[PDB]
């Protein structure tokens, strides 16, 4: 065993008393039915006071049962809050090795899988057990005092039912665990598809994903259906065993009758009829024990994750030094966990003092960013040490205080999606929390102390104050998901400002000036190298353009030329190039309302599946009241002896025949339920995702249709249907069949009372049917995608407290919807006696009149007890049925919506890839975004690229360079024209338009498949030989052939298990395999050293030496621009638009008229 009361362990003393009250106020309400029997039996056989007593005990039953339902639904939605908060707080404090093996899409699935079990095992189903177990003892203890030997045969049977459960549970968890893995698999395909929709749409790979989705769901439905078969057999078998035992009891009971009535109604019949009700209660109890025993394992598995202990603990056991000096590596080694057989470092060691600048240079696979991550203690070394100030090791200093001084600008900027000033002010929270919380909550209030004076000047210091002051909502406008609204240089400037604001002692810049022109870079560098406090700090620059590090106290050069990188040179700018003919000299010489009808229509189509369940419900529903015959026709044939033994042997065999029919009906009722529900779930899951995957780009720029929201809709609110909407109907049908059989059985005795009270039961049945700060999922996904920023700037408790205010905001009807359900639950348990009292009332008159007898009245009233007692099951699945309908109503329009720009339209000019000139002409252009329609960008653009020529485009940051590309691929429609071979782009049947282009985007992206499949994206029919051929021009087919599982190696999610230079060359290779007619490049050499850069340049100029390809490029390095044919300059003198100024300079007209190009040539 594990335990019993785990979910109720971590509670305060304010809810434990509520638990005690809810426990005690149910046993009382349960022990009134046998008390009612004991009173009614003695009072019937002998007017106002008795009716008043009956109504009074009914009322106190109502009042006692109303409280237990209110004081139980309050604990449920506090446990379900506490667990979910404790889960995702010991995920932020976990080390980095935990995040490599456990992707973010694997955690959400487990979370919202186990919480469903916990919710469906501690709700209203917890109290029905205890309130129907009291009625068991009330009738079992009564029947025991009279004759115990007749009754104590089932206690010998209790051990046998305990054995089926063990095996029938052991044969379940295997399949459930095997299905959870494929669930985790198919959840990692949705997020990666929605984040990279711009690439999927461009390469037409939105059909390859559907096949993976369908395979992963097909291997899932099989195992889940195989698992939920055993559970339909277990409960179907227990009923049969119980009825067989009852048959043995009846057989033993007839023995004393045949003895006495021969050798010398009846009380024995009464005893057996009292025993029957106990078994009828066990029929209701047992199918809720399992669902409670499923929750213990789930919450155990959750506490297993919550009580994890990582290697790098963020305790408060560290130290606090005065100041920072002399970081020092000493014989460091390191390797990663996935690739245990791939070493990186040989003998890494150096020293760094304060008040100086430093630099790192090398190839694109060495260890630079790995050092960046190794300083901040995301990871730990294996053999060396990072001793600080020659008397203290880094594994003994307080991590919070150490991170309270470092400013970071990473190789991939990661901003949140609220606003600019809040993103810039987030740097200070981790310092104010140190000021307040370590003095004497004083934290949540001092965040207002941060005034709007430092934001202004720190924005002035990065040349963004002018642009941010021109648009509406200066410091209040919001940025989209991953800051998709802004541009690259803008995000770099925002991150630099966020780093400067806190005045760090240590600063680490990792390719921060990659997407910025020469002039702004020079000005920003002049600003940073004279900032206040520069007399004592340590700045660490990493760069590929060696012009920015001309001044530096030391320059470290390192290489790996095949078992580990190492340093080869040390010296300044002047004392390094003139010394020898090393690598550095070569480098510097190189540079120089009625919607639910859609569901039922799908249910009433599997015609042979709805038939069997119907004929099984018809048999399992009414076979308890049919026993009423078996006694009557038996008791009618007691005083006709000399043939009694024949009947006695006959009716026991009839009971056996009924027992063997209970089994089949129950198990076929319980299995085909889930079989029908899963098949609705699959279709409703597929259609939504399929429709969403073909929509346009503006649909994804909206505020609410974010990637973290849609996945939750799909998974959760398509899974809810199977349970709620398809099980509740089955329950209603079972109840209806009980009622329809009981009303037939009651006419057999006396039709008057039946015709009277069926009306009342119909009315009481009608009551049950007709009675009726953003989201949490946004924040959780937004945190899981940007874990590095959140760990660097110390933002765990902030999001923790911020998600609580959304859980509470979503729960507002959580208070009103409970009292209604509690009143209904009380009315279910108290609607039985109010009717019996009225029956006695209007029966006394007719009995006194002399028209109806007492016996038939009694045994016509007694037979409705089953349908009176079964009403408690009409309240176990109400909330999940309502939530499902609400969710369906608020995701149906996504399912039905259609797109304006759809690739499936197959009508238009079909274009062949044999006769194409490749001329792109522009007549006039005017464009404006919908997110902020006051900012004009383009005004009368005019330029051309003729055919098989090379064209270069230079401009200022924010001018619209990476917007022409998007307009050219039908991401956004137009006022103006763009012509390909003198015909507009809107009339080409864009399946072929997107076939002959090939882009190299500004931020590459990869998926969790292998390299072989990522390079084959789009073009499925291709051999490994073509891949080997095309991976040679990319200058990457040496690293891959030094690696286990060369082309079968699995990259991580989004490409995090590779570097930036590799991720980019792989994208280049992917673009070259398609054999494109038009090649679009956008900063294709931003993260590459000069050697790889000139190799790819050799490939490009070789391709340019021959015809049959039209190339367009964008770059800031002046070196790779002179070899073009025409150079186009964009400008924006007054902030109203852009127009062409220069045209066709080609490095021969650099200063003829006043322009900007004459600066960009000389500044670098
Ligand atoms: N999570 C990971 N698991 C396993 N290996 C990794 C992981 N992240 C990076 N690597 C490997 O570590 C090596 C070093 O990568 P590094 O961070 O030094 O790239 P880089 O030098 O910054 O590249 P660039 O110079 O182009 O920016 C790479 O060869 C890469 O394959
Ligand atoms: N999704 C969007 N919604 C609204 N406006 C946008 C969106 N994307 C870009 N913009 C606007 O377009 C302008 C320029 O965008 P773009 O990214 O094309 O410039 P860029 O030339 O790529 O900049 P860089 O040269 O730094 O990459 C920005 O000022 C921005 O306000
Ligand atoms: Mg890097
Ligand atoms: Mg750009």
């Amino acid at each position: 065993k594990i335990s019993f009361f785990l979910p109720f362990k971590c509670l305060p003393a304010q809810h434990r008393k509520l638990l005690f009250i809810s426990f005690v106020c149910a046993v009382l309400s349960g022990g009134t039915l046998p008390f009612f029997i004991s009173v009614f039996g003695v009072i019937l056989k002998n007017i106002n006071p008795i009716i008043l007593s009956l109504v009074s005990i009914g009322l106190v039953q109502f009042i006692l049962s109303m409280i237990s339902s209110y004081c139980m639904d309050v604990i449920t939605s506090k446990i379900l809050k506490t667990l979910k908060l404790e889960y995702l707080r010991s995920v932020f404090y976990q080390d980095g090795q935990f995040h490599d093996n456990n992707p973010g899409s694997k955690l959400r699935s487990d979370l919202d899988f186990y919480l469903e079990q916990v919710s469906s095992g501690i709700g209203t189903k917890f109290i029905t057990i205890f309130t129907y177990a009291s009625s068991f003892l009330g009738l079992y203890i009564w029947s025991l005092i009279k004759n115990a030997r007749l009754t104590l045969c089932i206690t010998c049977v209790f051990p046998l039912i305990y054995v089926c459960g063990v095996i029938c549970n052991k044969k379940v968890k295997l399949n459930k665990k095997t299905s959870l893995l494929y669930n985790n698999n198919t959840m990692s395909i949705i997020e990666e598809a929605l984040m990279g929709i711009r690439t999927v749409a461009s390469y037409c790979g939105e059909k390859t994903i559907l096949n993976k989705f369908n395979l992963s769901e097909t291997f899932y439905s099989k195992y889940i259906l195989k698992a939920n078969f055993v559970e339909a057999l277990h409960i179907g078998l227990i009923n049969g065993l119980i009825l067989v035992s009852y048959a043995f009891g009846f057989w033993y009971g007839t023995r004393i009758i045949i003895n006495s009535a021969t050798n010398q109604g009846a009380s024995v019949i009464s005893i057996l009829l009292g025993v029957l009700i106990s078994m009828f209660m066990l029929t209701i109890i047992l199918p809720n024990i399992t669902e409670y025993m499923k929750a213990l394992e789930a919450t155990n598995s959750l506490y297993e994750i919550i009580n994890r202990k990582p290697l790098v603990e963020n305790n408060d056991d560290g130290e606090t030094l005065p100041n920072i000096k002399k970081i020092e590596f000493k014989n460091v080694r390191f390797h990663y966990d996935t690739r245990k057989d791939v070493e990186i470092y040989k003998d890494l060691s150096f020293t760094l003092k304060e008040g100086k600048t430093y630099a790192f240079v090398g190839e694109s696979g060495c260890g630079k960013s790995t050092i960046l991550k190794l300083i901040e203690r995301l990871y730990d070394p294996t053999e060396g040490d990072i001793i600080v100030n020659d008397s203290h090791n880094l594994k003994d200093i307080n991590l919070k205080w150490w991170r309270s001084k470092i400013g970071v600008v990473s190789q991939d900027p990661l901003l949140f999606s609220n606003s600019i000033k809040n993103n810039i002010k987030y740097s200070l929270y981790s310092l104010k929390d140190l000021e307040a919380m370590e003095n004497y909550l004083e934290m949540k209030k001092e965040y207002q102390t941060i005034k709007d004076s430092d934001v202004v000047d720190v924005s002035k210091k990065v040349l963004i104050h002018d642009f941010v002051s021109s648009l509406p909502d200066k410091y209040d406008t919001l940025v989209g998901s991953n800051a998709s609204k802004l541009s690259g240089g803008q995000k770099q400037r925002i991150s630099i400002a966020r780093a400067i604001m806190r005045n760090p002692k240590i600063l680490i810049l990792d390719q921060a000036t990659s997407s910025l022109d020469n002039k702004s870079e020079y000005l920003v560098q002049k600003t940073i190298n004279n900032l206040k406090g520069n007399e004592n700090r340590i700045t660490i620059i990493i760069a590929h353009r060696l012009s920015t590090i001309r001044y530096a106290n030391t320059i470290f050069v390192l290489s790996n030329r095949n078992e580990g990188s190492y340093i080869i040179e040390q010296g300044t700018h002047d004392s390094l190039m003139k010394n020898k003919n090393g690598i550095y000299h070569l480098m510097i010489n190189n540079q120089k309302p009625n919607n639910l009808r859609i569901i039922y229509k799908e249910i009433f189509s599997y015609k042979k599946d709805v038939t069997i369940i119907f004929f099984s419900i018809l048999v399992a529903g009414g076979l308890y009241p049919v026993f009423a015959l078996l006694y009557a026709r038996y008791v009618s044939t007691l005083f006709d002896f000399a043939n009694l033994e024949y009947n006695s042997n006959k009716y026991s065999i009839y009971i056996l025949l009924i027992a063997i029919a209970m089994f089949i009906s129950e198990t076929l009722k319980n299995y085909y339920n889930n079989k029908i529900g899963e098949k609705v779930e699959k279709t409703m899951k597929r259609r939504l995702f399929e429709n969403i995957l073909y929509q346009e780009m503006s649909f994804f720029d909206q505020d609410k249709n974010t990637p973290g929201v849609l996945s939750a809709h799909i998974n959760r609110d398509v899974h809810l249907l199977k349970t709620g909407l398809v099980n509740n109907i089955v329950i209603f049908s079972h109840f209806i069949m009980l009622f329809l059989v009981s009303m037939v059985m009651s006419f057999y005795f006396c039709p008057i009372v039946a015709a009277v009270l069926t009306f009342i039961y119909f009315i009481n049945m009608r009551v049950f049917a007709v009675r009726a700060f953003k989201d949490p999922s946004f924040l959780i996904q937004e945190a899981f995608y940007n874990m590095h920023t959140v760990i660097n700037y110390g933002l765990e408790d902030y999001f923790c407290n911020l998600i609580e205010k959304a859980i509470d905001y979503k729960n507002k009807g959580q208070k009103r919807r409970i009292i209604v359900n509690a009143a209904l639950w009380g009315f279910s348990q108290s609607a039985q006696l109010f009717i019996n009292s009225f029956a006695y009332w209007f029966g006394s008159f007719l009995i006194k009149r002399g028209t109806i007898l007492v016996d038939d009245f009694m045994k016509s009233l007694f037979t409705f007890i089953f349908t009176g007692s079964y009403a408690g099951k009409l309240m176990s699945l109400k909330g999940d049925s309502e939530n499902a309908k609400l969710s369906f109503e608020k995701y149906y329009p996504l399912m039905i919506r259609k797109s304006n720009i759809d690739v499936r339209d197959d009508g238009g000019i079909r274009i062949n890839k044999n006769l194409i000139k490749g001329k792109v002409d522009i007549k006039d252009v005017n464009f404006r975004y919908i997110s902020r329609p006051n900012v004009p960008i383009y005004k009368n653009l005019s330029f051309t690229c003729d055919s098989k020529k090379t064209t270069a485009i230079v401009g200022e940051t924010g001018s619209g360079k990476s917007t022409f590309m998007n307009l050219l691929l039908r991401f956004y429609d137009l006022n103006g024209e763009i012509l390909l071979d003198d015909i507009n782009i809107c009339d080409y049947n864009l399946r072929d338009l997107r076939n002959l282009f090939s882009i190299v985007s500004q931020e590459p992206m990869l998926f969790n498949m292998s390299i072989y499949e990522n390079i084959k994206f789009g073009r499925e029919d291709a051999t490994l030989e073509d891949v080997k051929r095309v991976s040679k021009f990319a200058a990457i087919d040496e690293f891959i052939e030094s690696l286990p599982n060369k082309y079968d190696t699995n990259v991580g999610p989004y490409g995090k298990s590779l570097s930036g230079g590799q991720k980019q060359r792989i994208a280049i290779a992917r673009a070259l395999l398609r054999e494109p007619k038009i090649l679009l490049l956008d900063q294709a050499t931003s993260s590459l050293d000069s050697n790889s850069e000139k190799l790819i340049e050799k490939t490009i100029v070789d391709i340019k030496d021959k015809a049959d390809k039209t190339i367009i490029t964008i770059a800031h390095r002046i070196a790779s621009i002179k070899r073009s044919d025409k150079i186009v300059v964009f400008n924006n003198p007054d902030r109203n638009g852009t127009f062409v100024q220069s045209h066709g300079t080609h490095d021969e007209l650099l200063s003829a008229q006043d322009g900007i190009y004459k600066k960009y040539v000389k500044l670098a």
